[PDB]
């Protein structure tokens, strides 16, 4: 708890302490958080409000719960489902969860793959470097018990690294304050 909600409560880049909207000049960077939160109000707002998953724990994770949390990254990467069949979907990084997002119906839906991590909830994510590929990279929630990793396929073999690193980055930085390892969001 940093008394700044449950959404900004995270070190990450927000405090009651410090981090950006702390309470200084650079709390004016807590309506750019607002704005952060607009993309994903409008990645809020695409986004199909049923056509959910079960993430970490197992549990519906929607639309509603993205609204909160904090636009860290966006950028899309390709899906290998169970059959091997890729959606370059829209990928979210949100400080409190990874995301993908397949285009669907002039808008997205949580790209649920049916059986891997579709919406990987942050804080304590496993992020490894596939071999079987030069521009993959797992997106894992292995810290709980069992992940069955998503295949996220990066738009160049620097961008799989480049997409790592920000979980690396993130993460590591929500780890700073914050406890480890959230279930759930």
């Amino acid at each position: 708890s940093m008394t700044k909600d449950n959404e900004v409560e995270q070190e990450d880049l927000a405090q009651s302490l410090s981090l950006v909207k702390d309470v200084i000049g650079a709390v004016d960077s807590k309506v750019a958080s607002y704005e952060k939160k607009v993309r994903l109000n409008e990645i809020y707002t695409k986004t199909d409000s049923k056509s959910i998953m079960r993430m970490k724990s197992g549990q519906m994770f929607a639309k509603e719960d993205l609204k909160r949390k904090k636009l860290v990254r966006d950028g899309s990467v390709f899906l290998k489902n169970a059959a091997g069949r890729l959606k370059e979907v829209q990928a979210v990084l949100l400080t409190d969860i990874l995301v993908f997002l397949q285009e669907k119906d002039q808008k997205y839906i949580f790209a649920s793959l049916d059986q891997k991590s579709t919406v990987i909830s942050l804080k304590k994510l496993i992020v490894r470097e596939v071999a079987h590929e030069e521009k993959g990279l797992f997106l894992i929630s292995m810290g709980m018990t069992d992940p069955e990793m998503v295949e996220v396929h990066a738009s160049s073999k620097e961008e799989r690294n480049s997409w790592i690193q920000i979980i690396q980055d993130t993460i590591n930085t929500l780890n700073r304050d914050e406890d480890e390892g959230i279930p759930s969001e």
